């Protein structure tokens, strides 16, 4: 149970994306992005431990989702560059938030789960 | 101009689902589907001269869509046999409906937009 | 585990929609839809133990979500009277099944991940 | 109009009207260089904010923004925007339309690419 979990999935194939890179950053007091953290998909398409409650700290955040390299390596032309989700986080306190992506060639959708 | 629309896309492709058959039936009181109207998608995804506003009544609908025979044609295996939106229409009065669908070799999605003609 | 597994969630609360009914119908040779089995979603919107891995066989099988139920008891006016999915199990070996729905008042979309264990 | 932006929304069940959209290009110092901006109409979708002569290949990021809306509409919505990331005429002209179906709390977008 994660604070922030991103789980990831496949349309095309019918399985969840394996091996997709991704990217958190952080909204800054200069308006610049900066890293927060990463981590890689799983067999299962899920991830864990990119943030804890202490470091899960209010702002607005980014999750950065790698298609091009995705379909690129699997042998079909992606349209996204990549995947971004931005979020005002922890506005109203500490609280579960569940990112899903269905990803498709030239398509995706995304889904916030809030546990509060 | 016309009061229930289907509006098919591919996702994989990303163009719009051609030749994609769709049925469409009315509810009766013994449970029992009768067909109504099926049409050949057309090459933008989206039906034409399905309906008309005096054919509809305050009785349930449902909508089909062939998912299966288009990922065959293309030659991937697809998942779902088929689509099925089921809405209770027209419980106030003749408006304009509007059904999205979102294919996918293993998912689809489905939205409803209503407009008051 | 389950070879049938459905999850719902709903798009405008940000949480699992709770209290859902779902019945499973399979395909009967008359074809029928059999009542197969039904279950009710918990506060996680999931649901297992619908059938279990013999009573799975290959054909055709139905899974129908009632959405108004849902929207009825938080007082939205639904467009949809019921999810309804279509596909045939076990074509080859017994794979794994899993059902995602997403509920909005007025959308709602379905993906499935097949998986060979 | 080689770029559009149709923009539905979820639970209304009728084209989001009034939403922001903006448009960047990236620039070789790795920067968003503002292209253009617009409002949704009552259909929903936008034209003329952009021309294919102005239209080049690179790098485009196409914002739209959601809390406003949901804000006006009394809603709380989770996303503070949608960011659709992509880079465009890769392989050569061709006309590029994105989809938005809005939720609060949830969002999914689909482009549809047309080569003439």
């Amino acid at each position: 149970k994660c604070p922030l979990m991103v789980k990831v999935l496949d349309a095309v194939r019918g399985s969840p994306a394996i091996n997709v890179a991704v990217h958190v950053f952080r909204k800054a007091a200069d308006d610049t992005w900066e890293p927060f953290a990463s981590g890689k998909t799983s067999e299962s398409g899920e991830l864990h431990g990119l943030t804890t409650e202490e470091e899960f700290v209010e702002g607005i955040y980014k999750v950065e989702i790698d298609t091009k390299s995705y379909w690129k390596a699997l042998g079909i032309s992606p349209f996204h560059e990549h995947a971004e989700v931005v979020f005002t986080a922890n506005d109203s306190g500490p609280r579960r938030y569940t990112i899903a992506a269905l990803l498709s060639p030239y398509s995706y959708s995304t889904t916030a789960v809030v546990t509060n």
